[PDB]
C-alpha cells in the first residue's frame, strides 16, 4: 500500500487502485503500472524534477527507510503475476535492497522531492514507477 499526493491528485500503483480511484480516473498506464486519480483535498507533496540515481525508499516490510542508488527509467522484462501478464514494464528503475509483495506503494525521494513508488522486486531487487517525466502532475 501507499499513494503520492500532489495537488489535487492521488498517483498509486494500478494493480493495487480502487474502486474510488477508477470512478475518479485522470489517467491510467498498464506498462507503467501507474494510475492517477482526482481527489476533493490539496496535496503537498513535492515531485522532483531530476535526474537523480540516489535516494531513499520507504520499506513497510521492514518499517525502515533504505538509502539505494537506483538506474535511469527503463524497459525492464516483469514476470507473470494475478494482476499482469509477463511483459516490459516501461519507466522502471532497479535498487539493490529488499522488497515483499505488500511492499508496493512506499516512495522513493530524493533531496528534490518525490521520485517515484516501489512497484516491482525479488531476488535482492527493487523496482520504482518513475513519477518525474509526469509534468502535469505540478500543473
Ligand atoms: C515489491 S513487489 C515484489 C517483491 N518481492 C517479490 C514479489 C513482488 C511482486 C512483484 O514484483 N509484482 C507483483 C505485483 C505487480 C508488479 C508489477 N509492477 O508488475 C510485480
Ligand atoms: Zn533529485
Amino acid at each position: 500500500s501507499g499513494a503520492i499526493y500532489v495537488g489535487n491528485y492521488r498517483v498509486v500503483n494500478r494493480h493495487l487502485a480502487t474502486h474510488n480511484d477508477w470512478a475518479n480516473l485522470v489517467w491510467e498506464d498498464s506498462s507503467r503500472d501507474l494510475l492517477v486519480s482526482s481527489t476533493t483535498a490539496q496535496g503537498c507533496d513535492t515531485i522532483a524534477r531530476c535526474d537523480c540515481q540516489t535516494g531513499v525508499y520507504y520499506c513497510s516490510s521492514r518499517r525502515k527507510h533504505y538509502p539505494v542508488s537506483f538506474s535511469k527509467p527503463s524497459l525492464i522484462f516483469v514476470e507473470a503475476s494475478e494482476y499482469y501478464p509477463a511483459r516490459y514494464q516501461s519507466h522502471l528503475m532497479l535498487a539493490v535492497g529488499h522488497s515483499e509483495p505488500g511492499d508496493c506503494g512506499g516512495i522513493l525521494r530524493c533531496q528534490h522531492g518525490v521520485v517515484g513508488i516501489v512497484s516491482t522486486g525479488g531476488n535482492g531487487l527493487v523496482g520504482f514507477a518513475d513519477v518525474r517525466d509526469l509534468l502535469w502532475l505540478d500543473e
